[PDB]
């Protein structure tokens, strides 16, 4: 039934093994969580997805690992109430292509499409048009979670287990194996955004160019950011922001099929992109870690909360000043947060960098986890494997509330993996 697998993050970084169980069946994966349930524990179970996440949360050492990947049905497609109920393990490029002829849109698309709507619900991820959108979690309408009890248990945002629900997002499956969900997509007529592009020559004029209300114009914005240059040209940025276009904003040739599947003269308006060319170069670079870790490069990622745009800017001044240099960064302005106590986005600046490992880089980094931690700011669980336990619950002041849900739901801590173990999360 179970193979012992070697597991990384996406970087390969922190390998561990976990005995990995691989099947479509459903029932297969009950029984599994049953027999680790019966056997008191143990060193229990997690659910993995693609692996997209760069950290230790979709492995656990010495215990096992359900890679969902097989459960890959979508059971139907609603185009009057945008509901598609699919299985965990479907990927967001799958769904893209099957809900685009419905004029349905994956309503929250990170920087690849690779990943499963368990992943996605698991992590709360964010997109380009989070400011917008919220997270991935705001669009979950229901979700089947397989407890620890062995049953299947129907969450809803409002119900009565909306408890258990919230702390499923962005919980990192440590409350359950997510087999099922509904989500709620986006109304679209095509496949294309319609974007304005704009360049900052510093800092002040990025934050600048953030706060002048025109955010509320694009329903999605990120920016291409520089973390080397020396100041005042530290902090400029390659601003893409847009929306997605309707059908008589496109070009007379691309009318036919709408929905169809897949320096500083970069500032221009009303172009029109399908969603490779309106992320880029996001897709090209996203290999990069994988292709050059475990010992190329560590990713950072964090969030300064919007009030404290002063305390951002001096972390980026010190990030400049540090002799470690990151050409791949992307930015972005948060908006509201959701209900989720572990959810990792809150209203704010956000930002990924990425470190080329070298000498002094893990105590730098320690020193940017204790900034990022006194000016309210968090890390993501999606892009760490190295911060600590008293970091982390520091940057999640609601994790005790978590936590004790958590207890509630799995008592014997059937469900388990490296990273709750690294966090003190189990
Ligand atoms: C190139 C690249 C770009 C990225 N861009 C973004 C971005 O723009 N925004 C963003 O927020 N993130 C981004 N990420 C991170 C990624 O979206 C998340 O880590 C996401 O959770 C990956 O999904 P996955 O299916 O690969 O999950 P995995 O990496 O396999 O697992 C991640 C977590 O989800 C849990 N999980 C997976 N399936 C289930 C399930 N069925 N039931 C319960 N729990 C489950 C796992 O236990 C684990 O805790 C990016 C990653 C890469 C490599
Ligand atoms: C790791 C991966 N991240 C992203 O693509 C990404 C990160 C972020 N982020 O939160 O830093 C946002 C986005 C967004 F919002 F635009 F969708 C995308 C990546 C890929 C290629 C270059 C740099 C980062």
């Amino acid at each position: 039934t179970t193979t012992a697998t070697r597991l990384t993050g996406w970087g390969r970084t922190a390998p561990s093994v976990a005995n990995v169980l691989r099947t479509p069946d459903a029932e297969m994966i009950v029984k599994a969580v049953a027999r680790v349930a019966e056997s008191g524990g143990g060193r229990g179970a997690i659910a993995r997805g693609l692996g997209r996440s760069y950290g230790d949360n979709a492995q656990n050492g010495g215990g096992l690992v359900i890679d969902m990947t097989p459960l890959n049905t979508i059971h139907s497609i609603d185009a009057d109430t945008k509901l598609v109920d699919i299985d965990a393990g479907v990927n967001l490029d799958q769904l893209m292509k099957a809900a685009l002829p419905f004029g349905l849109w994956v309503p929250v698309l990170p920087g690849t499409r690779q990943v499963t709507v368990g992943g996605a619900i698991a992590c709360d991820i964010h997109g380009k048009n989070h400011h917008s959108a919220g997270s991935f979690g705001n669009h979950v309408r229901s979700m089947d979670l397989l407890t620890a009890d062995g049953e299947i248990r129907h969450l809803t945002p409002t119900g009565e287990d909306a408890e258990l629900f919230w702390a499923t997002v962005g919980g990192n499956g440590l409350t359950g194996i997510i087999m099922r969900a509904t989500i709620e997509m986006t109304p679209t007529s095509t496949a294309y955004f319609i974007a304005d592009g704009d360049v900052t020559a510093s800092l002040d004029e990025t934050i600048a160019l953030h706060s002048d209300g025109s955010e509320a114009r694009y329903t999605y914005s990120s920016a291409w950011f520089d973390a080397i240059s020396a100041p005042p040209k530290l902090g400029r940025a390659a601003v893409s922001r847009g929306r997605l276009a309707t059908v008589e904003q496109l070009p007379a040739k691309l009318r036919s099929e709408p929905l169809k599947f897949d320096r500083k003269s970069g500032t221009y308006r009303g172009k029109v992109q399908n969603l490779t060319q309106f992320y880029h170069p996001l897709d090209m670079f996203g290999e990069w870690n994988r292709a050059y870790g475990p010992a190329g490069f560590l990713q950072y990622q964090f969030v300064i909360p919007t009030e404290a745009v002063d305390e951002f800017k001096k972390i980026i001044g010190v990030i400049q000043a540090s002799g470690h240099y990151s050409f791949l960064n992307v930015f972005k302005l948060f908006g509201p947060r959701n209900q989720a106590p572990l959810s990792f986005p809150i209203p704010g600046w956000n930002i990924c960098v990425d470190f080329p490992i070298k000498d002094g880089l893990g105590k730098f980094v320690s020193e940017l986890d204790r900034r990022v931690l006194e000016f309210g700011g968090r890390l993501y669980t999606a892009k760490d494997s190295r911060t600590t336990a008293e970091t982390f619950h520091a940057m999640y002041p609601r994790v005790d509330e978590w936590i004790s849900v958590r207890r509630k739901v799995d008592p014997l801590r059937v469900f388990a993996s490296d990273m709750a173990r690294r966090l003190e999360l189990l």
